[PDB]
């Protein structure tokens, strides 16, 4: 059985936060929401790793980029485009790019350009529009028993946290909001805000991780946001078999929620929120007329309910599995 | 007076053709419509030249890329994205990209990622949808006196050209179709199709050049297709003065028609079809409260009807001029 196609999602690399903690004066060196040099490096290294896997080990992809062999589609954000570019700088690194004339590089250092398309900003495929996302949470998540129970447990800390950080804190949603800033601060080795102990920072960060993952423990929520992309990825697999497409890989450059909503849709929701440059791959294998699929997340295979002891299932079985999810929602 | 903002359009670099000449067996080394290594090189060199101009000479832009300083928007084609990427590898070359840790490169060779967004495929901003374009030609161009006169002149050659090339040739539109293939062949040093003399190839290519430019000698045609982008570029200039934007440059990665339609809209239509990596810049200058604009095309300033002996006009004058064009169409 040989690997014949992969569909992949990444979360972007390390970025600045989206907003500030009111009572801290952090300086990021990068504009809000933008990918940092650290984030470029993370994606670049993921690219190098993917080269070792999909080029060197499996030989699915060649050492020099073949035009139209990879379809790359990004959400409409700078960080996801730059993340995909950085990753592709690892997958097809300097030295492998095209030559002109008598073996002279088309671009200095033999860089390899690989096209990246972006969705429109209003597309719901990779990044669910924020207001619609929050509306989904308000309706399906915030009043769920699990969210209410966790709110009750965390609630006695809200007043203290609000007074320390300055930002409004009146529910788990607000905890997640400031939690992302603290995650970025920690990732950049910044000191704690004055009066926020490490213990408290740890609690806020833990609640943030818990909250993000909890949202997608609901398959219904996951499907609303991720059903479209999950269907599309499986259709990509089908297209590598039915002759509709000649791509060796489709790559969707996305966000933490993109990974969460797909894993959640497939009925294997993540226990923890995806870190920077987290990634999932649907791998399609061929042995004559037998097609098999495996699902890899952050370097480890994942067993869907329909999979055998070897974390594998037929592509037919995956189609039937997805079909039933579609019918369910 | 100091340069404070530039808006730029490029045509993509050298590409394979869109279709084949039936009676030739050309091999391109690249898929149809895709940018070639030569095209990557052309755009990369254009980038280097733009660095010498807008970074070294004018000092508008810094030597190291500032996030959110340049807005790059491409049509939804591989060649325009890859052309923009290649250009940006010249504008902000290896060695200038970000560092992490203790002066260690974020990406090997200090590559600089710069985000590129794409329009949707159905957007009319940069690339007018092909069928709609042809509809515009059929209605406004093909029956114009100039088109009919040239048709009558060229018509005695159609039978011969069709029999030699194989492709249908029954009007100037068909000449332009095969003419692009001959342009690509010549650019790649391919031999002529059997039975097509150099004289005949020269005639077909000259008609192709003439035809493409002729379309935009009509300001009405130019405005239908290019009014939106022309207005947008001037609005970019306004945004650099009114405080609405902090970009130093907006860059629209487009096609021959993109250049043709904007130049045509401005009432300065091109005499000849834009070659690969042709480019235009709207330059905005500031001396206190006085704002002046210049228009550069392929390395030379262009005098709009409203400009003085020095190829310059006030931004106020440019707005009024565009306002009247809008009112006219
Ligand atoms: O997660 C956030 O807070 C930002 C807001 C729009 C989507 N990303
Ligand atoms: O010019 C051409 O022929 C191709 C067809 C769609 C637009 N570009």
């Amino acid at each position: 059985s040989k690997l014949i196609f992969v569909s992949m999602i990444t979360r972007n690399g390390d970025r600045a936060p989206f907003a500030n903690i009111e009572n801290a004066n952090y300086s990021w060196g990068t504009e809000l929401s933008e990918l940092t040099p650290i984030g470029m490096n993370q994606e670049y290294n993921l690219g190098l790793q993917l080269r070792k896997r999909y080029i060197d080990k499996f030989g699915l992809l060649p050492e020099h980029y073949v035009d139209q062999s990879i379809y790359v589609l990004s959400s409409h954000t700078n960080r996801t485009v730059v993340s995909a570019q950085s990753l592709l700088m690892g997958l097809y690194p300097a030295g492998t790019g095209p030559l002109i004339g008598d073996g002279d590089p088309a671009i200095k250092d033999r860089f390899q350009p690989i096209p990246i398309m972006t969705l429109s900003a209003d597309s719901r495929l990779i990044q669910f529009p924020y207001e619609q996302y929050l509306a989904v949470l308000k309706k399906y998540v915030y009043n769920s028993p699990e969210w209410q129970n966790k709110t009750k447990e965390a609630a006695p800390n809200f007043a203290k946290w609000q007074q320390i950080l300055g930002n409004r804190i009146s529910g788990l949603n607000d905890v997640i909001t400031v939690g992302d800033v603290l995650i970025v601060a920690q990732a950049h080795g910044k000191p704690l805000p004055k009066g926020l102990s490490q213990e408290d920072a740890d609690q806020i960060i833990a609640l943030t991780d818990w909250g993000l993952a909890q949202q997608f423990k609901s398959q219904k929520v996951s499907y609303i946001m991720g059903g479209k992309l999950t269907n599309r990825m499986i259709e990509d697999l089908n297209n590598a078999v039915n002759g509709k497409s000649k791509y060796k890989m489709t790559y969707y450059s996305g966000h933490a929620l993109t990974l969460l909503e797909v894993m959640g849709t497939l009925g294997v929701p993540l226990d923890t929120a995806p870190g920077y440059a987290s990634n999932l791959e649907m791998e399609l294998y061929k042995d004559g007329d037998i097609y098999t699929v495996k699902l890899r997340y952050n370097g480890k295979y994942v067993k869907l309910p329909i999979m055998d002891k070897n974390n594998s299932c037929s592509l037919d079985a995956l189609n039937k599995y997805m079909q039933s999810i579609n019918e369910k929602f």
